[PDB]
């Protein structure tokens, strides 16, 4: 009942913001979450700057995740 | 040599993209000039994750610098 430590879950967070609009954004949604994060990562407990470092390099493949998919070209088939 | 070494240096690009156009934005100036650094501080040199984070950590007073400036100019949702 605990669904983590995958990383797909931090970016699935993502999906529901463009997806939906509980309170957030489309593409300004990474920037926020992302933001979120890093201030996580940061106060955590700056132990290695590798620690936090290796968290903001992955995280960024969420933040690109996003972007990618909210790019203005896109290809798919809609739905309706 | 002596060139560029003052981090005022830094912000004071900032205040050209908020108070000219220099194809940038407002605040969203700095998350640009923001995201355009800490890349670079990145990819110029990885010499250390912490001679990187320092500059990174620093970078900080930049952005914060342009907010600061501001005055909560979004749509002040009537809160203390």
């Amino acid at each position: 009942m605990s669904e983590l430590f995958s990383v797909p879950y931090f970016i699935e967070n993502l999906k529901q913001h463009i997806e939906m609009n509980q309170s957030e954004d489309k593409i300004h949604a990474m920037n926020s979450y992302y933001r979120s994060v890093v201030s996580t990562l940061v106060q955590d407990q700056l132990t290695k700057n590798a620690v936090v470092l290796k968290r903001i390099q992955h995280l960024d493949e969420a933040y690109n995740k996003v972007k990618r998919g909210e790019s203005k070209l896109e290809h798919h088939h809609h739905h309706h």
